[PDB]
């Protein structure tokens, strides 16, 4: 299914996910989508980032289906520094 993410730089991207995908699996899919410019090494680590859905912070050890995140949902990436 498709979900959308608003990234830290304000872009919107589309991911292909399954309801059983874990929160870190989703985060990793986001990183994959943003790595065709800088070139070498350059990024903010997964643990400094969180995903928010409808005002709620998503936690690790959980899947998309655990938050009832369905197709065409938008998630927001935020920093937790």
């Amino acid at each position: 299914m498709q979900i959308f993410v608003k990234t830290l730089t304000g872009k919107t991207i589309t991911l292909e996910v399954e309801p059983s995908d874990t929160i870190e699996n989703v985060k990793a899919k986001i990183q994959d989508k943003e790595g065709g410019g800088g070139g070498g090494g350059g990024g903010i680590p997964p643990d400094q980032q969180r995903l928010i859905f409808a005002g709620k912070q998503l936690e690790d050890g959980r899947t998309l289906s655990d938050y009832n995140i369905q197709k065409e949902s938008t998630l927001h990436l935020v920093l937790r520094l």
